[PDB]
Protein backbone atom coordinates (compact mmCIF):
# COMPACT_ATOMS: atom_id res chain seq x y z
CA UNK A 1 0.00 0.00 0.00
CA UNK A 2 2.00 3.08 1.11
CA UNK A 3 5.25 1.28 0.29
CA UNK A 4 5.17 0.28 -3.64
CA UNK A 5 5.80 3.88 -4.06
CA UNK A 6 8.14 5.52 -6.21
CA UNK A 7 9.35 8.55 -4.02
CA UNK A 8 11.41 11.66 -4.89
CA UNK A 9 12.87 12.61 -1.30
CA UNK A 10 13.40 16.48 -1.08
CA UNK A 11 16.05 17.59 1.53
CA UNK A 12 14.98 19.32 3.98
CA UNK A 13 11.61 18.66 3.43
CA UNK A 14 8.83 20.27 4.52
CA UNK A 15 5.98 19.11 3.22
CA UNK A 16 5.15 15.90 1.05
CA UNK A 17 2.68 14.95 -1.46
CA UNK A 18 1.21 11.89 -3.25
CA UNK A 19 0.79 12.01 -7.11
CA UNK A 20 -1.77 9.49 -9.08
CA UNK A 21 -0.09 9.56 -12.22
CA UNK A 22 0.01 8.51 -15.93
CA UNK A 23 2.69 8.22 -18.22
CA UNK A 24 0.73 9.04 -21.28
CA UNK A 25 -1.01 12.14 -19.73
CA UNK A 26 0.98 15.40 -20.83
CA UNK A 27 0.18 17.23 -17.57
CA UNK A 28 2.23 14.18 -15.52
CA UNK A 29 4.65 14.33 -18.28
CA UNK A 30 5.24 17.99 -17.11
CA UNK A 31 4.80 17.43 -13.27
CA UNK A 32 7.00 14.89 -13.58
CA UNK A 33 9.79 17.53 -15.72
CA UNK A 34 9.35 20.07 -12.62
CA UNK A 35 10.56 17.36 -9.43
CA UNK A 36 13.61 19.39 -9.14
CA UNK A 37 11.34 22.40 -8.75
CA UNK A 38 9.15 20.47 -6.03
CA UNK A 39 12.62 19.50 -4.02
CA UNK A 40 14.26 22.89 -4.34
CA UNK A 41 11.00 24.53 -2.54
CA UNK A 42 11.12 21.41 -0.12
CA UNK A 43 8.37 18.90 -1.41
CA UNK A 44 8.48 15.50 -1.23
CA UNK A 45 6.78 13.49 -4.39
CA UNK A 46 5.06 10.25 -4.24
CA UNK A 47 3.79 8.80 -7.18
CA UNK A 48 1.33 5.97 -7.42
CA UNK A 49 0.54 4.49 -10.57
CA UNK A 50 -2.90 5.17 -12.11
CA UNK A 51 -3.18 3.93 -16.11
CA UNK A 52 -6.25 5.84 -17.33
CA UNK A 53 -7.04 3.14 -19.66
CA UNK A 54 -7.40 0.54 -17.28
CA UNK A 55 -5.38 -1.52 -14.54
CA UNK A 56 -4.60 -4.70 -17.34
CA UNK A 57 -4.25 -2.40 -20.58
CA UNK A 58 -1.21 -1.33 -22.86
CA UNK A 59 -0.48 1.15 -20.56
CA UNK A 60 -0.75 -1.01 -17.29
CA UNK A 61 2.23 -2.75 -18.78
CA UNK A 62 4.59 0.43 -19.43
CA UNK A 63 4.15 1.71 -15.93
CA UNK A 64 4.59 -2.36 -14.50
CA UNK A 65 7.74 -2.08 -16.44
CA UNK A 66 8.63 1.62 -14.95
CA UNK A 67 8.28 -0.21 -11.52
CA UNK A 68 9.79 -3.38 -12.35
CA UNK A 69 13.27 -2.09 -13.88
CA UNK A 70 16.42 -1.66 -11.49
CA UNK A 71 16.16 1.94 -11.73
CA UNK A 72 12.26 2.82 -11.76
CA UNK A 73 13.24 6.77 -11.20
CA UNK A 74 15.36 6.55 -14.57
CA UNK A 75 12.69 4.35 -16.11
CA UNK A 76 10.07 7.47 -15.10
CA UNK A 77 12.01 9.53 -17.07
CA UNK A 78 12.04 8.15 -20.28
CA UNK A 79 8.84 6.87 -20.18
CA UNK A 80 7.51 10.28 -19.87
CA UNK A 81 9.78 12.96 -20.86
CA UNK A 82 11.45 10.86 -23.75
CA UNK A 83 8.69 8.39 -24.43
CA UNK A 84 10.53 5.81 -24.64
CA UNK A 85 9.36 1.98 -24.37
CA UNK A 86 9.93 0.38 -20.82
CA UNK A 87 11.24 -3.36 -20.68
CA UNK A 88 11.10 -4.64 -17.52
CA UNK A 89 14.32 -5.63 -15.79
CA UNK A 90 12.70 -8.18 -13.08
CA UNK A 91 9.31 -10.24 -13.11
CA UNK A 92 7.18 -7.96 -14.22
CA UNK A 93 4.27 -10.46 -13.30
CA UNK A 94 5.05 -8.70 -9.25
CA UNK A 95 4.63 -4.97 -10.94
CA UNK A 96 1.37 -5.96 -12.35
CA UNK A 97 -0.41 -6.39 -9.31
CA UNK A 98 1.12 -3.36 -7.77
CA UNK A 99 0.16 -1.81 -10.55
CA UNK A 100 -4.13 -3.00 -10.33
CA UNK A 101 -3.12 -2.14 -6.65
CA UNK A 102 -2.49 1.16 -7.14
CA UNK A 103 -6.03 1.67 -9.61
CA UNK A 104 -7.82 0.03 -7.06
CA UNK A 105 -6.66 2.69 -4.52
CA UNK A 106 -7.26 5.63 -6.62
CA UNK A 107 -11.05 4.23 -7.93
CA UNK A 108 -11.16 3.88 -3.44
CA UNK A 109 -10.47 7.80 -3.71
CA UNK A 110 -12.84 8.75 -6.19
CA UNK A 111 -9.99 10.40 -8.40
CA UNK A 112 -11.47 11.68 -11.88
CA UNK A 113 -8.14 12.65 -13.57
CA UNK A 114 -4.13 12.82 -13.76
CA UNK A 115 -2.34 13.92 -12.11
CA UNK A 116 -3.89 13.12 -8.66
CA UNK A 117 -2.31 15.57 -6.12
CA UNK A 118 -3.01 14.17 -2.26
CA UNK A 119 -2.02 17.07 0.13
CA UNK A 120 -0.50 15.80 3.73
CA UNK A 121 -3.79 16.89 5.49
CA UNK A 122 -5.91 14.63 2.59
CA UNK A 123 -7.17 17.49 -0.04
CA UNK A 124 -6.79 16.86 -3.40
CA UNK A 125 -4.97 19.05 -6.12
CA UNK A 126 -7.27 18.66 -9.02
CA UNK A 127 -3.93 18.69 -11.71
CA UNK A 128 -0.81 20.08 -12.00
CA UNK A 129 0.53 23.19 -10.34
CA UNK A 130 3.99 23.97 -11.16
CA UNK A 131 6.33 24.41 -7.91
CA UNK A 132 5.45 27.78 -6.35
CA UNK A 133 1.80 27.70 -6.73
CA UNK A 134 1.84 24.32 -5.09
CA UNK A 135 3.94 25.26 -2.66
CA UNK A 136 1.13 28.28 -2.10
CA UNK A 137 -1.40 25.86 -1.87
CA UNK A 138 0.26 23.91 0.83
CA UNK A 139 1.01 27.06 3.41
CA UNK A 140 -2.75 27.76 2.86
CA UNK A 141 -3.99 24.02 3.91
CA UNK A 142 -0.94 23.12 5.79
CL1 LIG B 1 12.17 4.86 -4.65
CL1 LIG C 1 -8.11 -1.99 -18.88
CL1 LIG D 1 -1.54 -8.40 -1.16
Amino acid sequence: AQDSMIEFKAPNEKYAITVFTDITCGYCVRLHSQIKEYNDLGITVRYLAYPRQGPQGQVADQMAAIWCSNDPKAAMHDAKVNRKTITADKDIAQCQKTIAQHYMLGHELGISGTPAIFLPNGEMVGGYLPAPQLLQRLQATQ
